[PDB]
């Protein structure tokens, strides 16, 4: 799946306009990038953590769902 | 930063209600998790790709921004 398909799937599931999903997705990605640029960690419970080269550490729950 | 702080930062930047940002963020995480559970790749231009254990490969743009 690419970014466009991700936006369409999320807009359908949440009952949201694609333009609002794109704004919020882009703002999420910009916020995570800015945090990593300052050396901060972005820890999302039930998914994983982004830290700094950028690295992603999957959470227990994600690993179990993908296992 | 944790998930709550991420939601608050994105809601301020996008001028969106925190409940709407949480709904869209959770739906994005659920959508990525479901794709990975089916063995699909989630490739987001200008950020990176999630693929399958779950792995994240940072994009060129993200690597340049955090170097």
């Amino acid at each position: 799946m690419n970014k466009k398909e991700l936006i369409d799937r999320v807009a359908k599931k949440a009952g949201a306009k694609k333009k609002d999903v794109k704004l919020i997705l882009d703002t999420i990605l910009e916020t995570i990038t800015e945090a990593l640029a300052k050396g901060e960690k972005v820890q999302i419970v039930g998914f994983g953590s982004f830290e700094v080269v950028p690295k992603f550490k999957p959470g227990k729950a994600l690993k179990e769902k993908v296992k």
